[PDB]
């Protein structure tokens, strides 16, 4: 469970690392073999090149919200996030 939650936060970090957007996204809601994941992330006030954990970054109001899905290994990134329509 805990390792699970941590792998999701870790994924959020990777999405931010691979991102091309201006700001860091932060976890909004969390809904051996890789485990399925489904969670939403939301845009924060912190600009992408910032060595600040996203959880210390306030959400941007009216900031973009995305739904991410895929998998995580409790020990490559396999999640794709699409803006919520």
């Amino acid at each position: 469970a805990l390792s699970y939650r941590e792998a999701v936060l870790r994924a959020v970090d990777r999405l931010n690392e691979q991102s091309s957007e201006a700001n860091l996204y932060r976890l909004l809601e969390l809904d051996g073999t890789p485990k399925p994941v489904s969670f939403t992330v939301k845009e924060t006030v912190c600009p992408r090149p910032t060595r600040q954990p996203p959880e210390l970054c306030d959400f941007k109001e009216n900031g973009r919200v995305k739904q991410c899905v895929g998998t995580v290994t409790l020990d490559p990134l396999d999640i794709t996030c699409n803006e919520v329509q």
